[PDB]
């Protein structure tokens, strides 16, 4: 398993990634991935039945989404923010466990649905969902990435892909990828 193998799963014949055609998509049952605009549109969130929002790009830069728990208080939506940067050197894997635990809490509610979003819904938030699928649903990285990519055009940066590969190797050795 290499980063290049994941690049290939994200790429077409000519070697190009694609770009999200919709502001958000349900990538696995009751888990949505989306962009900044959907995060900040509470009426649309309610029509989608979203009860829980994980902002994987929390902050005040043009690469972040400047929301917080208070933004969602009136709506009754439950919030967690992760201040991640979309760069190859950023250590997103430090947040995989707390992200996975938040997703699990959302899904434990009978009618719970979680939006995991960042600025573009392209790199940061899909990486967290792929890690959740590996850690909590026992899917190997290729099948987790492939199911998300089947449902939304994503492109985690190569640092995030490397982090997913390191996770996969560890979980495989521990015998934790046997669904």
């Amino acid at each position: 398993l290499s980063v290049q193998d994941l690049n290939d799963l994200l790429s077409d014949g000519s070697g190009c990634y694609s770009l999200p055609s919709q502001p958000c998509n349900e990538v696995t049952p009751r888990i949505y991935v989306g962009n900044a605009s959907v995060a900040q549109d509470i009426p649309k969130l309610q029509k989608l039945g979203i009860t829980h929002v994980l902002n994987a790009a929390e902050g005040r830069s043009f690469m972040h989404v400047n929301t917080n728990a208070n933004f969602y208080k009136d709506s009754g939506i439950t919030y967690l923010g992760i201040k991640a940067n979309d760069t190859q050197e950023f250590n997103l894997s430090a947040y995989f466990e707390r992200a996975a635990d938040f997703i699990d809490q959302a899904l434990a509610q009978k009618n719970g649905r979680v939006l995991v979003h960042c600025r573009e819904g392209y790199s940061r938030s899909p990486t967290l969902v792929i890690a959740y699928l590996m850690m909590r649903q026992k899917m190997d990285v290729k099948s987790a990435l492939s199911i998300v990519r089947q449902n939304r055009e994503i492109g985690p940066n190569d640092g995030f892909l490397a982090q997913l590969c390191q996770l996969n190797d560890r979980l495989a050795k521990e015998g934790k990828l046997k669904p």
